[PDB]
């Protein structure tokens, strides 16, 4: 499948793309403002995110740091990034289709649309000013807005029970993002799609 990875923000990105114990295509590039990279994920990839990292500084290895998606300072992603991070996250060939969703439950830092290139469903999208708006208390120092598990590490806010409600925190999220998972167990956004749908995640849509 074919993901193409479009930069609208005006700063510089640095995409990344893993399904958390692999890179997936290179695992990540530099965008440029405007600037285009096309990805191709294998059929059948299971539980695969692409991202946008922040502020990176990467030497002639590719080592380095990123202050918002850093993935272990590599600019080829092999894993996942380091929140904040608005996810754009999809299986594909799962019994003959395709799941995609947009997830604020490890924050976010970049607006984000994400849209099948091919017929048969629709996208997804967060591009509210979540940065902007974000609560004094989730505020990354670092740059962002960190989701509430992230700070402060309780059962309630990571689910890690399998129980737990919506919460002030997620409802920020919701309310600037009703598109986009807000918590672990917020009521789907997940979208159907054809198996084998080809895609495009566009940073900065608006």
């Amino acid at each position: 499948a074919t993901f193409e990875i479009v930069n609208r923000c005006s700063y510089t990105v640095w995409a990344a793309a893993s399904k958390g114990d692999a890179a997936l295509d290179a695992g990540g590039r530099q965008l440029n403002s405007g600037e285009s990279w096309t990805i191709n994920v294998e059929p059948g990839t299971n539980g695969g995110k692409i991202w946008a990292r922040t502020d990176c500084y990467f030497d002639d290895s590719g080592s380095g740091i990123c202050k918002t998606g850093d993935c272990g300072g590599l600019l080829r992603c092999k894993r996942f990034g380091r929140p904040p991070t608005t996810l754009a996250e999809f299986s594909l060939n799962q019994y003959g289709k395709d799941y995609i969703d947009i997830s604020n439950i490890k924050g976010f830092n970049v607006p984000m649309n994400f849209s099948p290139t091919t017929r048969g469903c629709r996208g997804v999208r967060c591009a509210a000013d979540i940065v902007g708006q974000c609560p004094a208390k989730l505020k990354a120092p670092g740059g962002g807005c960190n989701d509430a598990c992230t700070v402060f590490q309780t059962s309630e806010y990571c689910c890690t029970t399998g129980k737990c409600g919506p919460t002030e925190y997620s409802r920020f999220f919701k309310r600037l993002c009703p598109d986009a998972f807000s918590y672990v167990l917020d009521k789907p956004t997940t979208v159907t799609c054809p198996g084998s749908s080809n895609y495009r995640v566009t940073f900065c849509p608006t």
